[PDB]
C-alpha cells in the first residue's frame, strides 16, 4: 500500500441504471475498485441509489446522492467530495454538482450518456408498438421487482419506465437544458466543453472517458455490421466467461444501425463527451468500464482498475 491515489477530498463512486452498491448484497457494482483505491491511500465511499429512477425530481437519484454526499462529509469531516459516476451515475453527479456546487470538487463520468442512448430510444420504441400499452405495465412491474430484489437495501423506490425515458436522447437533451454545464459542448456537435466550471463561486474539475470496443466495420444494403475490438476474434475467452461481452456486442450492433457510431454497447462516443476527455479509445464495452463481470475483459481491453487508479492520482496531483 501507498498513497498513489490519496486525494484531498473523499471519492464517491456512483453506479448507473440497474445498479446498487452491492448486487443482492453480494456482487459489488464497482468490482474490486473500492478495495484497490483504498489500498492506494484513498478514502472511498460507494453510493447506493435507486437502480431505476430519473435523476431529477423529488424521488430521483439526484436528491438521493445529495443526501448521501452530506452523510459522507459529516462522517469524514471533509468539506467536499470527488464524484465519479459510471453511466447514468454521471448524470446524477452532474445534478449534485449543479444544485450543491459548494460540496463538489470534481466530476468524472465513465461511459455516461450525456446525450442519451440510442439503445434507450430503441427499447422505448419497442414498448410503443403494443397498441394496448399493457406490455409497459407488465414489463415495468417485472423490472421494478428486479430493482427491489437486487438492491442491497431492497430499496422499493424503483421506476423502470421513468428510468428508461430519462436515458432516451430526446429526454437527455431536455435534461441538459435544465442542468447546463460548462463541460458540455453544443448538442449535435459531438464535442466536449470546458475542462473546469465555476458555479456559484465554486470551481469543479471536469473529466470523462468512454469505451469504444464496438466499432462499425462494414456497411451493406443499408445494414451496418460491427466488430468487438475488445476481443481476439472468435477465440477470446471473455466471450465464454463473461455473458455481457457478446450481449453488449449485440446491443452495440443495434446502436450503430441507429446512427450511434462507435460505442460500448449502451453509450456512444459522442454521447459520452464531457469536460476534459482523457480518452475515448479504450477497447471496452459498457461493463468492462467497471471491471465487470467479475473482472473479465477481452484480450485487447485495457485494465479498468489501473485506469481508475491512475485517475485518482491525477485528481491528487490536480489538488482535489
Ligand atoms: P447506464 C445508461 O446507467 O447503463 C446501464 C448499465 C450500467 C444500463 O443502461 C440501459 C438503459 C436502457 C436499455 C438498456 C441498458
Ligand atoms: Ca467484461
Amino acid at each position: 500500500a501507498d498513497n498513489y491515489a490519496a486525494t484531498r477530498y473523499p471519492i464517491i463512486l456512483v453506479h448507473g441504471l440497474t445498479g446498487t452498491d452491492k448486487y443482492a448484497g453480494v456482487l459489488e457494482y464497482w468490482y474490486g475498485i473500492q478495495e484497490d483505491l483504498q489500498q492506494r491511500g484513498a478514502t472511498v465511499y460507494v453510493a447506493n441509489l435507486s437502480g431505476f429512477q430519473s435523476d431529477d425530481g423529488p424521488n430521483g437519484r439526484g436528491e438521493q446522492l445529495l443526501a448521501y454526499v452530506k452523510t459522507v462529509l459529516a462522517a469524514t469531516g471533509a468539506t467536499k467530495v470527488n464524484l465519479v459516476g459510471h453511466s447514468q451515475g454521471g448524470l446524477t453527479s452532474r445534478y449534485v454538482a449543479a444544485v450543491a456546487p459548494d460540496l463538489v470538487a470534481s466530476v468524472t463520468t465513465i461511459g455516461t450518456p450525456h446525450r442519451g442512448s440510442e439503445f434507450a430510444d430503441f427499447v422505448q420504441g419497442v414498448l410503443a408498438y403494443d397498441p394496448t400499452g399493457l406490455s409497459s405495465t407488465v414489463i415495468a412491474a417485472f423490472v421494478n421487482v428486479f430493482g427491489i430484489l437486487t438492491s442491497s437495501s431492497n430499496n422499493t423506490n424503483q421506476d423502470a419506465l421513468a428510468a428508461l425515458k430519462t436515458l432516451t436522447t430526446a429526454q437527455a437533451a431536455t435534461y441538459n437544458q435544465n442542468y447546463p454545464s460548462a463541460g458540455l459542448g453544443a448538442p449535435g456537435s459531438c464535442q466536449t466543453g470546458a475542462p473546469t466550471e465555476t458555479v456559484g463561486g465554486n470551481t469543479h474539475l471536469l473529466y470523462s472517458w468512454a469505451g469504444t470496443a464496438i466499432q462499425p466495420t462494414i456497411s451493406v444494403f443499408g445494414v451496418t455490421g460491427a466488430t468487438d475490438t475488445s476481443t481476439i476474434p472468435l477465440v477470446d475467452p471473455a466471450n465464454a466467461l463473461d455473458p455481457s461481452t457478446l450481449a453488449l456486442f449485440g446491443t452495440g450492433t443495434v446502436m450503430v444501425n441507429r446512427g450511434s457510431g462507435q460505442n460500448d454497447g449502451v453509450v456512444s462516443k459522442c454521447s459520452a463527451l464531457y469536460g476534459q476527455v482523457l480518452s475515448t479509445s479504450y477497447k471496452w464495452n459498457h461493463l468492462d468500464e467497471i471491471n465487470q463481470l467479475l473482472g473479465v475483459r477481452g484480450a485487447n481491453a485495457e485494465d479498468p482498475v489501473a485506469v481508475i487508479r491512475t485517475h485518482a492520482n491525477r485528481l491528487k496531483l490536480a489538488g482535489v
